[PDB]
């Protein structure tokens, strides 16, 4: 078809993923190295609050979006699972 490298098919597929955003999991690669020392997999809110604002670049939308949706209870604390399986989530079933 006339001028299918833009709307019907470009160099990919269709494929949004790839050339995605794929950083926001380098960005907070730096919990190795300010977060990751001995801790098991729980940390509250609190001390994650701490750990995130010089540690792993996350906006308010990101790390309270988060810190909600990772604590049923909103006391305060957190899963750390629960946070790994957001810049972990790439592996269904």
């Amino acid at each position: 078809m006339g001028s299918s490298h833009h709307h019907h098919h470009h160099s990919s597929g269709l494929v949004p993923r790839g050339s995605h955003m794929s950083d926001e999991k380098t960005q907070l690669i730096e919990a190795f190295y300010n977060f990751d020392g001995d801790y098991d997999g729980f940390v509250s809110v609190e001390e994650f609050r701490g750990i995130i604002r010089d540690g792993l670049p996350m906006t308010e939308a990101e790390i309270t979006e988060f810190f909600e949706a990772a604590d049923p209870n909103n006391t305060g604390f957190i899963d750390y699972k629960a946070f790994a399986a957001m810049l972990y989530s790439v592996d269904e079933s």
